[PDB]
């Protein structure tokens, strides 16, 4: 079972950044470190055993965070199949996904009660106040705004984002991806301390090739407390980021 | 131990291409699919357990093959630390190593008896008959030459290379890399049949980043007979390439 394997890595209170929730960074990769096949090819990386492990991990987190690309590519449910509630947080600076709200599965689940209503994290002044009110009434959506003070070289501050989630009583968040989010978080440090508490990676035994969606940080990154697991098809590494 | 794990993957005569040696393609990669750190950085991927696995695999092969880039970067010995003889094979189409021969560790070992005399594979006529005769007398070196009729798209035919090696009574060859060699063999097929018999990959729990030496094939590649192993620090996947 992956259950004892994950036990030191699921959220706990041994945190060096108490202002922030417990952050788990997780994704499924090919051997050549792609997280999605090339345009028009069907992405198959993670097998059922690590889909199960992902659901188990969500059952230990208050929220799950993805970006727009993931939502567009996967139309994911972003709920937990074990039945525990988990709050979907969508990072969407210009609230692009407004145009898709009538179609998205995570909106459907939020309306039916099978899931929690999602949070969209946008720049300040993207969604006017009346629209916010109407989207909350019609879809249960919340809009969380990041002030320009928390936007640096065009990028919303992970520290500021994670603070808001903690302030709203989200004490653990599972960040499930987007190549840009993964690359940024792998190197994001607050005074030498990683924002990521646990790194949990599925490796699928397949190559997606040079036109797949690549994950690789801007510099080398060392891991600690490494442990491996493997099932019938997939392998999983769990680790912390080195100081 | 990795020995029962590798038992069905070490050379054996269940081969669809009897004109060829049993070919193992094997390498060690970071999580982001790099095989060497960026230029000035120290490459640490494979820990002692999979260093050991590689030496065990070498003890089961007649020959080990690498390209020039690997020799220039690593100055590898290319012998087997279990003490079994293994023939080093260097793919050097234009014989770039000419001016470095006396300096190479693999040549030193050939002369001291810790290793076998190496084979260099070049285009035909690259090494003059005078130089070949002196290299054989002074260093034990043999040049294997690939005919013009077996160079296509400017690239030597892997089938032709491997045929000449089987003809020289090399019945198994362990191809340990060069990103280009790995990328090419991952997709090389002879009438749908992969020339690689066994694919064995160490995954080290580290990132090398975007300036490291990347492996990714030109298109997606499927694997069969997937078996995973992991020790205290590294994971290993063993597989065949799908037909």
């Amino acid at each position: 079972s992956f259950v004892p394997f994950l036990e030191p890595f699921i959220p706990h209170e041994n945190t060096l950044l108490p202002e922030l929730p417990f952050v788990t960074l997780t994704y499924a990769q090919s051997l050549d470190s792609r997280i999605a096949a090339k345009k028009g090819e069907r992405t198959v990386i993670s097998h059922q055993e690590t889909k199960n492990m992902t659901q188990y991990l969500r059952s230990k987190h208050d929220a799950i965070l993805v970006g727009v690309k993931t939502v567009l590519a996967d139309d994911p449910g972003l709920n937990c199949k074990l039945g525990t509630p988990i709050r979907p947080i969508i990072l969407d600076p210009t609230f692009q996904l407004l145009s898709k709200i009538a179609s998205l599965k995570l909106i459907k689940l939020g309306l039916s009660g099978e899931g929690e209503p999602p949070v969209f994290i946008t720049r300040k002044g993207v969604v006017s106040p009346d629209l916010q009110a109407n989207l909350r009434s019609d879809y249960g959506i919340s809009i969380v705004e990041i002030a320009d003070r928390d936007v640096h070289r065009g990028k919303m501050s992970w520290f500021a984002i994670l603070k808001i989630l903690k302030d709203a009583e989200i004490h653990s968040v599972m960040v499930e991806g987007g190549a840009t989010i993964i690359n940024d978080l792998l190197i994001c440090r607050q005074n030498s301390v990683p924002l990521v508490a646990s790194l949990i990676i599925t490796v699928g035994p397949v190559y997606l090739g040079k036109d797949g969606v690549e994950v690789t940080p801007a510099r080398s990154v060392k891991l600690g407390n490494v442990r491996w697991w493997h099932g019938i098809q997939d392998a999983v590494v769990a680790a912390s980021l080195e100081l």
